[PDB]
C-alpha cells in the first residue's frame, strides 16, 4: 500500500493534473485574522478569496494544510485516545474552487480521485454520503448523475439543535465563510462498533467521515445572520490520516505507518511495553500539535495561544508520568516526528532544535510540581464521596501545582470521575475579586 506520505503527494498530482494551482500549507498561526486561534482547515489560508475580498492568479488551487483543532470552533481535544479518528493536529488534504467550478464538479473529482481504477480505486460499495437535508440539487447529483444508491444517500438536518447548527453545514467560525456541505464516509466493516451517519450508533468508529466537500454561499455575521459570498464557491477537506487509515486497509488512524513509527518512539522514551496502552496515541498525537505549533511561532504561557500549547505539553507530559517515564522525554520525540512527516515537517526540521528546548523547558518546569499536584490529587480522590471532584480542590491543584483544569479532569476522567467546573470557575472569580479588592482602582 502507499506510504502517507506518496498519499498525501498524489492527492495533490490529482487536482494538479486536474489544473488546481499547488499552493503551500499556511502556517498554523494567522498574522492577519483576529478571529482564528489556531488553524483549522484548508480554507484558512483562502477567507478572504472566499470573501472576495482577493483575487488569486488562480481560480483553483490544492493543499496539504497543517491543521490544529485545540480550541475556538473546532476543538477536538477531549476526543483524542478515545476514538481512532480524532487528532488535535492533522492533514487536511483540500480543493478550492474560487468562483471557478461548482457542486456537480467538485462532487465528481471527489468520487473519481476515491473510487477510480486509476487513483485510489476504493470500492464503491463502502462510501456512503450525507447531504444538507434542503441540499436537494447535492442529492440529485449523487442519486443520478454519480449513482450512489439512494440507501447509501443520507440527508441531515439542523442535528447540533440550531438554525444551521449542523454536521451538514460547515463554517469556518462564528463569523466567516461557510455553507452546505456533503461528506464522503467509508465503512471499516462490521468488526467495529457503530452505525451509519444519521443513526443512533453514528458516533462509533466504523463509519468514519473522510471527505468533506463544502458548497460556500455565506459569510456569517457575529450576531448570527447569513450574509451571501458574491461567487458561490468550493471548499474541501480530507482528512490524510483517515484517508491512508483506509489505504493502508487498517481502522485506526493510529495503525498508519507514520503512527506505528512514532508510537514505537514514543514507547522508547517513556520506557512502556504495551504498545495498546492509549497514553502512547495521545503522545503520539500532543507532539505532532506541540512541535509543529512551536516551530510556527508560539511559546508556552499563562495567556491565549501560549496557554493552550502549554495545555497540550503539560497533558502530554502528565501521561508520560502515567506510563511511568523516569527522566524527561517529550523533547525526544521531535527526531522521530521530523522522520515520519517528510516534506510536511520541513518547517519543524528547520528549527529542530529550537523546538526541541523549548519542550525540554517546559517539562522541566513543570516537572517542578507535577508528581506532587498527582500525589495530593492521589489523596483528594481516595477520600472523595461520590462521582465528583470539589473545585476548590481543582483550583489549588490550578494556583499550587500549575495544573489546568482540564489537565486534572484528564486523570480523573480515567477513574470514571467528574470535575466540578462551576466550583472551579467559581474559586477562579473570588480570587479574581481578591485581586481587584487589594489593587484598587
Ligand atoms: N473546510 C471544510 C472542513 O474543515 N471540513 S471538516 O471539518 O469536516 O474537516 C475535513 C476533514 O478533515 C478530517 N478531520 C477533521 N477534524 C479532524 C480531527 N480532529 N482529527 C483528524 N481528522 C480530522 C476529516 O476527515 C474531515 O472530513
Amino acid at each position: 500500500s502507499k506510504s502517507t506520505a506518496e498519499i498525501r503527494q498524489a492527492f495533490l498530482d490529482f487536482f494538479h493534473s486536474k489544473g488546481h494551482q499547488v499552493v503551500a500549507s499556511s502556517s498554523l498561526v494567522p498574522h492577519n485574522d483576529p478571529t482564528l486561534l489556531f488553524t483549522n482547515a484548508g480554507m484558512n489560508q483562502f477567507k478572504d478569496v472566499f470573501l472576495g475580498l482577493d483575487k488569486r492568479n488562480y481560480s483553483r488551487a490544492t493543499t496539504s494544510q497543517r491543521c490544529v483543532r485545540a480550541g475556538g470552533k473546532h476543538n477536538d481535544l477531549e476526543n483524542v485516545g478515545y476514538t481512532a479518528r480524532h487528532h488535535t493536529f492533522f492533514e487536511m488534504l483540500g480543493n478550492f474552487s474560487f468562483g471557478d467550478y461548482f457542486k456537480l464538479d467538485a462532487i465528481l473529482f471527489a468520487w473519481l480521485l476515491l473510487t477510480s481504477e486509476k487513483w485510489f480505486a476504493l470500492p464503491k460499495e463502502r462510501l456512503w454520503v450525507t447531504v444538507y437535508e434542503s441540499d436537494d440539487e447535492a442529492y440529485e447529483i449523487w442519486e443520478k448523475e454519480v449513482g450512489i444508491p439512494r440507501e447509501r444517500i443520507i440527508r441531515i438536518g439542523d442535528n447540533k439543535g440550531a438554525p444551521y447548527a449542523s454536521d451538514n453545514f460547515w463554517q469556518m467560525g462564528d463569523t466567516g465563510p461557510c455553507g452546505p456541505c456533503t461528506e464522503i464516509f467509508y465503512d471499516h466493516g462490521d468488526h467495529i462498533w457503530g452505525g451509519p451517519p444519521g443513526s443512533p450508533e453514528e458516533d462509533g468508529d466504523r463509519y468514519i467521515e473522510i471527505w468533506n466537500i463544502v458548497f460556500m454561499q455565506f459569510n456569517r455575521q457575529a450576531d448570527g445572520t447569513m450574509e451571501p459570498l458574491p461567487k458561490p464557491s468550493v471548499d474541501t477537506g480530507m482528512g490524510l490520516e483517515r484517508i491512508a487509515a483506509v489505504l493502508q486497509h487498517v481502522n485506526s488512524n493510529y495503525d498508519i505507518d507514520l503512527f506505528r513509527t512514532l508510537i514505537q518512539a514514543v514507547a522508547k522514551v517513556t520506557g512502556a511495553t504495551d504498545l495498546s496502552n492509549k497514553s502512547l496515541r495521545v503522545i503520539a498525537d500532543h507532539i505532532r500539535s506541540c512541535a509543529f505549533l512551536i516551530a510556527d511561532g508560539v511559546m508556552p504561557s499563562n495567556e491565549n495561544r501560549g496557554y493552550v500549547l502549554r495545555r497540550i505539553i503539560r497533558r502530554a507530559v502528565r501521561h508520560g508520568n502515567m506510563l511511568g517515564a523516569k527522566e524527561t522525554f517529550f523533547y525526544k520525540l521531535v527526531g522521530p516526528l521530523i522522520d515520519v512527516m517528510g516534506s510536511a515537517g520541513e518547517d519543524l526540521k528547520r528549527q529542530q532544535a529550537q523546538v526541541e528546548q523549548v519542550l525540554k523547558t517546559e517539562e522541566e518546569q513543570f516537572a517542578r510540581t507535577l508528581e506532587r499536584g498527582l500525589a495530593l490529587l492521589d489523596e483528594e480522590l481516595a477520600k472523595l464521596s461520590g462521582d465528583t471532584l470539589d473545585g476548590e480542590t481543582a483550583f489549588r491543584l490550578y494556583d499550587t501545582y500549575g495544573f489546568p483544569v482540564d489537565l486534572t479532569a484528564d486523570v480523573c476522567r480515567e477513574r470514571n470521575i467528574k470535575v466540578d467546573e462551576a466550583g472551579f470557575e467559581a474559586a477562579m472569580e473570588e480570587q479574581r475579586r481578591r485581586a481587584r479588592e487589594a489593587s484598587g482602582f
